[PDB]
């Protein structure tokens, strides 16, 4: 299984407005199929007034700029025709400020009032998030306070209430019923107030369902495992980050620890990624880094157990240094040709880091065998031809500062992988480990 | 008659996706009527892949993100129901690279090759455009060169060809058939190679049609009046700049000579505007300026003969320093409320110069009789009650370096206007105008 995360507005336009949509996506299947993609993770495709859409105003309708429900269902059908699955990003931890549910709660509707979380006489009005450390309780003029982790505009949904659970499970069956193959549950860790209640919530929620369920759950261990049994796929921020740091620090230490910590003997498939929308792009890691280092990052990613995932554009080495609040700097328009002018090209804004004639268009890289695209296509074809690696066991054979060597195997296979994070050959078991290269035997 | 220019994507969202569309536009009729607007000028609503849409790929189809023809017509009808006219930006001067006609030309299609302008053995390949002073001739791999006033991707159509004339003459009818009240032709001065020919063109093209035809013809008040008798409206780029220049220096020299040059004694209506998509916002004029000066410019705009036009958001003091190639910097989302979170609100990217809670939203300024909006509303109410002014005569009653006094009048109406451009109080006939203030009598 190989995954590909897409920001729909910046990928492929299918109606000629320069704005990515459902029809364009439909037409990029040849490309996805060539890059060896099994499934696609689609960032929020529902009604939301933000360019990213993580604050949904109605899960029962899609972002008009992307197309109609009828156009959406036709796209699902075309992907399945070519053997690709569609996984939607489902932000049900909270809603948007403008969702009809929250609006009725504000106007006092008792039914909906309990759909959200309000401050009690014994509520710590000063409680803050982990990261941001910014507040989580928000005031209304009439003296009330509602809880909103991700901000005062993204009010928290109350899962202690059976009504809400029901409302949302009805939505998942509906989309499943529609052909959707699975979901990326955004903020899966904060569904309940305590972690023990959280594991049970997900147990009941996903209980009778089948599909690809992805989640971000940071408890670093033992809970990640508790959750992982239930989801089956867990976003690996640990190793995803570590692969890049080691390559950058040219030192196996972190990568080795991370593998033994987050990759080995799991009762679920960990999902390792080049990068995502909440951070800088693989090519812009630590002040960005060289073509040969980007490449090596991908080599390691595709020679490790679990499911490899590429953020759209990373296969081209697209640039992007994460920044707030204008987080669209990492969501630049995906370039099909150098002039960035061809049927299907998107240009909804001027690019932040990847402008035209930069030698990074798909068209352009397809031709230079030395390109990151040409390289990625190599490892992705390899991986496609070796599905067993997803759940293969890892055996270390060489843990040196400058280089690493391990063995993948299961009952009917075994492959030896060689990673050289430094610049100058070195021989292992008769094999020549070139500078900044990966070798399999 | 008051005009208003809108960048649809940034004005109002009527389908809850945060993108301006034809439906939102229909829902903004209450505001426009309340702001005193007569006709709206809509930036390009045709298919094109650019966020601005000046390089069209099909004039017979609308920008998908804006909506369907079903919804475009619903908007035309609604505006008309409130007595507001709809004028559409019509870039028929050229087409985009991706337009069907050009693709066929590129293939040497007999018929379509002559739809465009191809270089000669007797053509100056290094020829340049006045303004920025750049090449109008663009190369092709196979030795060919086509002419493109606005670049390699905005190929020039050839109006020497009767077919191109007919082709476009029909589009015009097609649009007028839909209830469209007029067009704004860009680069209207470059329709034919010689200005004696251009005039001939427009005379014939517009000859048998009726409607509001806006144009920019920089023959610097010379040939300018010949085209003015034909369109009936002339974008007075001249005085529009001099108002701002003057306010900025607090010296009435440029405004008086400008008024004498463009507004006085013309056989057509000069349209005086706050700004447009091609320059910095009024409020960001030359380092930009204070609430006081922004208010004066407006005051001066609404007290001159001709037709006053506001670029969407200028009635609020929206900031925007023009620059390339990301010309979207002056197209910031129109702020309906401080949080920029209210149904109808657009938020397709993070504001470049007008982020949330900056005290310039319609909602915030509406309850403040000292705001720019309240000021503008006052001038639109006045201008609404004094039609006669558009075609009125103005004679100077006083000219000083720091202030200015003139009289607007016609056979049955007379009004004295006193403007003060300096930071200190000034007097004229037992009447002192406080700094930056205006008073009519
Ligand atoms: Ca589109
Ligand atoms: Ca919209």
């Amino acid at each position: 299984m190989i995954g590909y995360q897409i920001y729909v507005r910046s990928f492929r336009d299918g109606n000629l407005d320069g704005v990515g949509d459902f029809r364009g996506l439909k037409n990029a299947v040849s490309y996805l199929k060539e890059l060896g993609i099994d499934f696609v993770w689609l960032m929020p495709v529902f009604s939301s007034i933000s360019f990213h859409g993580y604050d949904v105003v109605d899960f029962y309708s899609f972002k008009a700029e992307y197309g109609s429900e009828r156009e959406f269902k036709e796209m699902i059908e075309a992907f399945h025709d070519s053997g690709i699955k569609v996984v939607l990003d489902l932000p049900i931890h909270h809603t948007g400020f403008l969702h009809t549910w929250f609006q009725k709660a504000l106007k006092g509707d008792p039914h909906y009032r309990d759909y959200y979380v309000w401050a009690n006489k014994e509520t710590d009005l000063d409680e803050r998030r982990e990261w941001d450390g910014e507040k989580i309780w928000h005031p209304l003029e009439d003296g009330r306070f509602y809880r909103g982790l991700f901000g005062p505009f993204s009010p928290d949904l109350n899962y202690d209430n059976p009504q809400v659970f029901d409302e949302m499970k009805r939505l998942v069956l509906h989309l499943l019923d529609m052909g959707v193959d699975g979901f990326r549950f955004d903020a899966a860790k904060h569904m309940r107030d305590t972690i023990e209640q959280n594991v049970r919530f997900w147990k009941y929620f996903l209980s009778d369902l089948k599909g690809i369920f992805l989640a971000e759950i940071w408890a670093e261990a033992r809970m990640v495992d508790e959750h992982g049994r239930i989801f089956g796929y867990m976003l690996n921020f640990d190793t995803s980050h570590c692969i890049k740091e080691a390559v950058w620090k040219e030192n196996t230490r972190v990568l080795i620890e991370s593998i033994e910590r987050a990759v080995i003997a799991k009762d679920y498939l960990p999902v390792n990624f080049t990068s995502n929308h909440d951070m800088s792009r693989l090519a812009s890691f630590e002040g960005g880094f060289s073509k040969e280092k980007i490449k090596l990052s991908i080599s390691i990613l595709f020679t490790l157990p679990g499911v490899p995932l590429v953020f759209y554009g990373d296969e081209l080495g697209m640039k992007g240094v994460y920044q707030k609040p204008n987080t669209e700097v990492v969501l630049d328009p995906f370039p099909w040709n150098e002039s960035m002018c061809v049927e299907g090209q998107t240009f909804w804004k001027w690019p932040a880091y990847n402008g035209p004639f930069s030698g990074i268009s798909v068209e352009y890289q397809k031709r230079d065998p030395d390109s990151i695209l040409s390289h990625t296509l190599g490892w992705t074809r390899f991986r496609k031809e070796n599905q067993w690696i997803d759940r293969a066991k890892l055996e270390f054979l060489c843990k040196e500062d400058k280089f690493l060597v391990y063995r993948l195997y299961d009952d009917q296979h075994s492959l030896k992988v060689f990673h050289n994070l430094s610049g100058e050959e070195v021989v292992f078991e008769g094999v020549k480990m070139k500078p900044y290269k990966t070798e399999v035997v």
